C-alpha cells in the first residue's frame, strides 16, 4: 500500500536554533525518508533555511539588516541548500529535484497543471522533489510565513495522504505545559474551531495550514523534529503528536475543484467515447472529439456532452481550444506531428473529470 | 578518562560484498565514531577499499585481471576514498587526515619516529587520522593481507588502549556454528595457543594481528561490523565479540623497545639534569647535555650517564649526533636558530626512556 | 611522435607568493597540459603546496611554528591538493592518480620496480599521475628541498624525454640582471661545471636536479611558470628558458643500471629462448627457463646463459627466486594458477636486459 | 490500479497449426503486453512450443516418433524459445526471465516459497517472467496437458487477479456452433458444474484449470488468441470470451493455505511484537522471538503465541528452526553475519500469517 | 574406444575472477571439447556463472546484496549463459541442449529415469548437454556449493568414464606450496582418507564430489582450467593434476543401485523369455510377460521370476504397474496404440537388471 507523504521542515528544525544548518539531524531525517522510499512510498519535502546556507557560503558577511540582504542570502542559499540535500540523499542512492513555487502559481490554472505534471513525473521516476518558495519575487510578508501555506498547497498539489509538520514543540497542549502540571498533549483533533485558535497563539500559521490541508481531505500531523523515528511512526499510524483528521474525502475536493467556476468551454463526443466514459469511467481521447466551441486555455474546466447535446461530464482540459480543434479526430500518436509538442495521449483525464 | 581506539575496516565491511562501497554502513560507523570523538576519546581508522572506489570513479572499465590494474585502481581509489571519508566525517564537524604507511617504514628507526610524530600531532589537533597502505610500492602478498598486520602496527604506533577488528563473522566459535548447534561464541581469550589457531582457519591473519597487538600490551576485539552500536559498546566495555586480553603491560613493551638493540651512542649529563631525571623522572633538555659520544641517527637508542660516568638511563634520541652536538648546552628556544628546524624542546622524552 | 614530459611545479608557482593556491595559473597550466594530452603525449606532474591546502581547509588556524605543525598541515593538504588537481583536470575529461614516493623507495630495488609498474599502468590507461613526497615519514631537510631531487627521480622512473622545472625567474643569467644591464639569459648548457654552480647560488637544488636528470639522458629545461604557453613551446622545441642537454643516451643509463652491481642470481635458458634473445632481441618467457640457482628478490639483476654455460645476457628479474623456480618451464597463462598472483607474462623484459 | 495478469499461450496459438512458430501473431501479442507493462501492470507469461523451436533449430531432422525425440526437441527448443521471447520483447525495452517449474515443486512447501520469492523479485524489478515446464524430468502424461494445470498453479503462485487462457475457439458455446445456428457464446459462468463438463469435451483440461484458479479466488477468461486487442480488452473488463468468476476471495485462499495442515512448530513472541501484530497487523521480526520449540523447515506453518501461551497467530516461517533459533533476539541487519545468507528482514510476513 | 567425459566449470574458471565471463578461455575449452567430439567421444558439461551473465545483460544494475537479487539475476543469466554456450559451440558445428537438474530429482526414482533418458537421447544424437542447477527452486546452501555435488550426480547419471573438475589450483599439494618449497603436487590418490581431508581445506566440496564419483566407479581428475590442452591430455591419460582412482567397478554400482531397496513388485515370465534372459542376457520384452503382481511406479526395482515361481532376476521397470498390465503379452509395436505413449520397446533393459 504505497502512500504519499509531505514533510515540511522549518528553519528551526533545520538549524536547531543556531546560525547554521545542523547536518546531523538532517541526515537522521534523510535516513528515515530513505527507509520509507525503499519501502515503496512517495516522499515530498518542503524545506527552508536558504538564508542560513547563504550566510554560511558567503563566509558570514556583515550585511546590513534589510530585506535586500535577505533576498541576496536566499539567492545564494537556494543553490547551497539544494546541493546539501543532494549530498545527503545520495548516500542512500536517491536523486532529488528542485521545485520553486509561489502561491500565485497555484492560483493560476495552467501553472497549477504544469506544476502538477512536473511533480507527478518526478514522483513516478523515483526522484524526491524538494519544494521551496521563489524568494526572488516574494515579499517580506511571505518570508515571515516560513513555508506553511506553501506546504499545504504542495500537499494538495501532490495528492498526498498525510502532511507532517515538524516543529520544536511536541504538538498542541490543552494549557501551558510550563505553568500547568496537568496540561497534556492533544492527540486527535476533528475540527479546527475558535477554541483551538484561542488555545494556541508561530503555531497560528501551522493551524491555518492544517485547516487548509484538512478541508482538502488530507490528514495533518504536528510533531517534534527531534523525536526519534517520527517519520516512520507517522507512516505506521503510531500517535506521535497532534492529529487533525480530514474533514472531507478527495472526491469532494475534486467536485469543489471542478464545479468551483462555470465551464469556460464546450466540446462534443461521439458514441464510443461516451460509452467508455459512462459505462467504464475511462479517459477521453482526441479521437472521440467532434466539435470544439468556445475559447479557453489549458487547465480550465470545460463541458463534455454527446451529439444529442445532453451533458455527460465536466473535465479539466489538458490542451487549449486551438490545439484541441487542430488535433480533434486524430490518433494519439499524431499529436506531436500536428502541434510540435505533446502534453499526453488524452484530452481529459479520468481523474480530472466528474460525470453527471 | 579519554582512551585511544583503533578501528580496522576491511573491504567486506565497507562494501558488504558488492562491487562498490555501501555508504549507509559507513555513515552509521562514522556516527558512532563521531559520538565517541565528541565524548573526548581519540579515534584512529585503518581502512581498505581503494580498489572499489577506483573502479567506481573510472566508470567501471574493463581492465585485464592483473596486478597492474589493481595498482592503478588503488591509485585512483586512494584519493576517491579519502574524499568519501572526509565528506562523511564533515557532517559532524570532524576533520580527517590521510596517512599512507608500510611495514618497512615501521621497521625503520627514524621513519617510525616521524610517523609517530605526525600521528600524535593529528590526534592532538582533534583530527581523525585515516591510515592506509601505500599501494604504489606494495606487493601482491601485501595486498592479500587486507591491512590486517598494518592495523596492529598502527595500534602499536598510536599507543592505543584497544584495537577493534570488524569482520563479517560474529567472532570466534569453538566449533562450526553451521554444523554444530552447540557451538557458541568465545567471549574471552587470555593466550593464543596452537589449539586456537587450529580452531579458526581470513581469520588466520586476524589472529596473527591480535597476537601481535596483545604481545605489545593492547587488548584486541573481534566483532561483526553489522552489529548495531558495536563501537560504543566496545569503548564502554560491554562484550560484543571475542576479546583477546593483553598478555603484557605497556611498560614491558617499552622495555622491549628500548633494550631490543644495543645502544648506538652515549651522552653525558650534568648534575642538575641527572637529579631531574632520577628524582622526578622528567625529560632531558639540550641544556643539560655536556658531551656527545659516537655517531647515530634520530630514533636510535642511546645511553645516558652522569658526569662520573655511571650509566643512569637509556633513551630514544630525537636528534642525530651532529645536531645534538651542535645544540648541546643551549636553551630550547635557540634550536631553530641553530639547525634551521626544530623537533621539539626536549632531546630525550621521558616516555621514551628507561631509568636504571 | 609521442613524448613523455615531467612538469615540476614548486610552491612559488602554485601560490604565486601568497598564502593560498592561485587557481587561475593552475587552470592555465592544466589547459596547456590537457592540450598536450589530447595531442597524444604523456604528462607526469610533480607537485607541491600541501601545506597551503591544509592551511586553507582548516580555516587558517593559529598553529605554532614547528615541524609538527608542518606535518599536521601536510596530512590534510595532500588530500585537498589531489582533490583540487582532479577537479581542475576533469574539466577536460582527464583522470588523475595520486602517487606518494620517497627517495628511499627509489633506492630500494623492488620498490623501484613496483613504482615503475604503477606509473606505467597509469600512463598506459591515459591517466595523469600526480607525484608528491610522503610527508608522513619525511624529514625537515627533505621538506626544504621542495621536490627537486624527487622530480629528477620521477623523471628517471617514468622514462621521460624532457624534464621541465617551472620557477619564478626566467632561467639562468650570466650575471645579476638587476645590477648588470648587459646580463643575458643563458639559452643552452652542455655541462654543469663549477663555473655554473658559482654563477647561480634556491637555484642550487634545481641545478643538482638538472645534473641528475642529464646524467641519465634526459634534457632539462628551466623556465618561468608565468610565461604564456610555456609547456607547449617546450614540447615544440622552442627556446623559452635555460636548456641543459642530456650528457648521455638512455642505452648508457640502462648499462649503468644493469652493471652497477654484481649479479645476485643465475638462471639457465634453452636453445629456442637463446635464439630469440640473441637473434631477435625479444623478452624471456618462463617456459624457456631450465634451472634457477641462487637466492634473490624481484627487481635484482640476474645472469642469463645457455646450457653450455656461456653468458648471454644480464637482466632484471620480475619474480623472486622461489616464484621463478616454481613457474619454470610453464606457460605464461598458468602463472596465476601456480603463484596466486601475476607480475606479467615475461620473466625478464627485453628493455630491462643487456645482451653480451 | 496496478493488476497482475497471467497469459497462457498454447502451442496452437503460437504455431497457428503449422510446424513452426508464427512470429507475427506472437509479436502482436507482445505489443499488447508491452502496452500493458508501460501502463503499469504486471504480466506473467506461461508458454509452450519448445518442440517446434527445437525442430526448427535442428533443421527439421527425421527423428523416430518416440518420447525420447520429444524430450530432445524440448531440450533444444527451451533455449530457442526463450531466445525468441527475449528478442521479441527487447523491441519495447522489456527484459525477460526464464522460469522452469513442475507440479511437484509447487507441492513442496520450501520449493513453493523459493519459486514465489523468485517470481516476486522478477515482477518487482520490472522483468517479465516466462514460465514453462521442466521437460527433462517430465512424463508423457504431463506433456499431453499442454501447460494448463501449470498455468493455474503459476496464477496462484503469482497472486494474479486474472488468468487469461488463449485458444483457437472463441470460448464456450451452449451447443455446437456448426450444427446449431442458434448456438451462442456463454459470457459469464458462476460455477463449474457437471452440466458445463458435459457441454464441453481439449477444453476439459482448460475447464479444470479454470476451476482450480477460481477456487483460489482468481477470475478466469477463455478467449481466442486471434481476436485483435484481446489482452487489453481483458484488462479493461470488456467481455471478449467466457468468464469464470472467482468462487472465493484471496482471504479464504490464505485461510485454506495456512490451516490446511497442523502447525509443524511453535515460537514465542514478546509484548511489543505481540502488540504490533494484533493492533497494527504488521510483520514479525527476529528481534521479538524469544523461544523456538520444535523442528521444522522453511515454508512450513508454525504457531505464534505470547509469553502467557495464548495463541495469537499461525504463519509461514521464512527460516528453518535452526536458523530461527540462531537469529532469535538479534537485529535484522545481523542475519547475514550470523547465518551467511539472508531470506529477508522478517521471520513471518504479515501477508503469510492469520491472526486468531 | 569412445569414452564419456563430464567437464565441470566453476564461476572462477569461467570469469577468471572478474565481474563478467571471459570468453577467450571458454572458446579455448570449447575448441578442445570440439576436437574430442569430432574424435568420436561424448562430452557432458556442467556449468555455472548465470549470475555474471545476468549482471552483464541487465547493464550491471544496483540491487541490494540479498538472495532475492541473486535469484533475480540467475533467472535471466540462465538464458544468457545457454545462448553464449550455443554461440561458442556453433563455430565448430555442434548443437547444445540445456538441462536443469536438482538433487531432489536425482533422489527421486522416476525423475532420475526421465533425466537419464533425456541425457541419453541428447548424447546419442550428437548434441552436447549443458547441465546446470534450477536456481528458481534452489536454496542458499545449494548456491554456495557451486555445482560441485551436481557434477558428481551428473557423472553418475551419464555413466561417464572420467569426471574432470577444473579449478584455479593445479590440484592437491602435500603441504602448503607457498610456505614449503618442498611441497609437490600429489599425482595419484587411491583412497580418500581423513588425512587427505585434513590436508585440503572450496577444496572440501571438490573432495566430497570426488569421493562420491569414485565410490560409484568413476575416475576423478582435479586440474587447473588455465593449463593448455588439459582436456585432451585428460582424455589421452596423461597426468595433469590429481587423479582419484575408482575404488569400485560399475557392476558393483549397479548392484548397489538394484539391491539398495526391497522390490516394489513382482512379474512372471514365460519359458522363452526366461531362457533369453539367463542364457543370453538379453532385455525383457512385454510379449514375454505373463503376470504382474503388486503396485509400483516407473523406475522402481521389481523382481522377475519364471513360471515355476523361482526368482531369476531383479530389474528397474520402465513402466508402472498399470501400463505393464495393459501391455502384457503384446508386441512392442502396439504399445503406442494401447497407452498413447511409448517409453521404448523393452520393459526391463538388460543393463538395468541383475540376473541371479
Amino acid at each position: 500500500d504505497s502512500q504519499t507523504l509531505v514533510v515540511k521542515l522549518g528553519t528551526s528544525v533545520l538549524t536547531g536554533g543556531s546560525r547554521r544548518l545542523n547536518r546531523a539531524h538532517i541526515v537522521e531525517l534523510v535516513r528515515q525518508c530513505a527507509q520509507l522510499h525503499a519501502a515503496g512510498h512517495r516522499i515530498v519535502i518542503v524545506t527552508s533555511g536558504a538564508i542560513a546556507a547563504g550566510r554560511e557560503h558567503l563566509g558570514y558577511p556583515e550585511l546590513p539588516a534589510t530585506i535586500a540582504s535577505k533576498q541576496l542570502l536566499a539567492a545564494v542559499g537556494q543553490s547551497r541548500l539544494i546541493q546539501l540535500w543532494e549530498q545527503l540523499f545520495s548516500i542512500y542512492g536517491i536523486h532529488v529535484g528542485q521545485m520553486l513555487l509561489t502561491r500565485a502559481d497555484m492560483e493560476d490554472r495552467e501553472r497549477f497543471l504544469n506544476a502538477r505534471d512536473t511533480l507527478r513525473a518526478l514522483l513516478d521516476n523515483n526522484i524526491v522533489p524538494v519544494i521551496n518558495e521563489n524568494d526572488a519575487v516574494a515579499t517580506a510578508e511571505i518570508k515571515v510565513g516560513d513555508n506553511d501555506n506553501l506546504s499545504a498547497l504542495a500537499a494538495i498539489l501532490a495528492g498526498a495522504d498525510k502532511l507532517l509538520l515538524l516543529t520544536d514543540q511536541k504538538g498542541l497542549y490543552t494549557a501551558d505545559p510550563r505553568s500547568n502540571p496537568q496540561a497534556e498533549l492533544i492527540k486527535d483533533v476533528y475540527g479546527i474551531d475558535d477554541a483551538l485558535r484561542a488555545i494556541a497563539g508561530g503555531m497560528s500559521t501551522k493551524l491555518q495550514a492544517a485547516d487548509v490541508a484538512c478541508r482538502a481531505g488530507i490528514d495533518t500531523i504536528i510533531a517534534a523534529g527531534s523525536k526519534p523515528g517520527v517519520i516512520g511512526d507517522v507512516m505506521e499510524g503510531i500517535s506521535v503528536g497532534t492529529l487533525f483528521h480530514a474533514q472531507a474525502t478527495p472526491l469532494e475536493n475534486r467536485k469543489r475543484w471542478i464545479f468551483g467556476a462555470p465551464p469556460a468551454g464546450e466540446i462534443t463526443v461521439d458514441e464510443g467515447a461516451t460509452a467508455a466514459i459512462l459505462e467504464r469511467g475511462s479517459s477521453l481521447l482526441p479521437k472521440g472529439i467532434k466539435s470544439v466551441t468556445g475559447n479557453f486555455s489549458r487547465g480550465e474546466v470545460i463541458r463534455i456532452c454527446n451529439l444529442e447535446g445532453r451533458d455527460i461530464a465536466h473535465g479539466v482540459s489538458r490542451y487549449n481550444s486551438d490545439a484541441l480543434r487542430r488535433i480533434a479526430g486524430h490518433h494519439s500518436q499524431e499529436i506531436d506531428a500536428i502541434l510540435g509538442y505533446e502534453y499526453g495521449p488524452v484530452a481529459v483525464h479520468r481523474d480530472d473529470m466528474i460525470t453527471r
